């Protein structure tokens, strides 16, 4: 039920935010819009899919960035309502390299930085793209992450109240939360 969070070593001594604030610039916007969709650029894919999936990811046009969002996640496409992305979100995993896909098991990242799992987010398909889950996964494509910050924020202070993304991921680590990976 706690949040769980892991963090390449090279990021031991960033704050969360710090680490959100440069991720979300470095990925960039997709610019998934009216009249700018790009089949096989700025669509990302589902696992399995077509619509629907275990987990949703996309490499960023802009640089080598990209993320997988893991939980159990439904998009609407033309229905209403439309252009919604609904469901459970457990987990976002946040690095460099995008690779595989349903028939390799699952996507992951070459380069994983970092990681937020037990996200327990919930949104209905009646929210439409008001839902959390929307938001918290559009602000990834668009490159603003307040709305994953706000959540990761909320779920720190729901551990302990000393806690929040203004914490190192050192910090979260000595408070049981956080867990460091290897290193690029």
């Amino acid at each position: 039920m706690s949040i769980s969070i892991s963090y390449s070593t090279t990021y031991s001594g960033w704050t969360v935010a710090d680490y959100l604030a440069d991720w979300s610039a470095y990925f960039g916007d997709v610019n998934h819009r009216p009249g700018q969709v790009v089949d096989g650029s700025n669509t990302g894919g589902f696992n399995p899919g077509p619509f629907d999936g275990s987990q949703y990811a996309l490499k960023s046009t802009a640089s080598d960035a990209a993320f997988i969002a893991g939980g159990d996640l439904h998009y609407t496409l033309f229905s209403n309502p439309s252009h919604t992305l609904w469901g459970k979100l457990d987990s976002i995993a946040l690095g460099d390299t995008l690779t595989g896909g349903a028939s390799s098991g699952g996507y992951a990242l070459d380069s994983q930085e970092v990681s937020f799992s037990n996200l327990g987010l919930d949104s209905p398909i009646a929210q439409g793209r008001d839902g959390t889950v929307h938001k918290v996964v559009y602000g990834l494509m668009s490159g603003d992450s307040s709305a994953l910050q706000g959540q990761i924020d909320a779920l720190l202070k729901a551990v302990d109240p000393s806690l929040s993304i203004n914490s190192t991921f050192d910090q979260l680590a000595a408070a049981g939360v956080a867990h460091a990976t290897p290193a690029a």
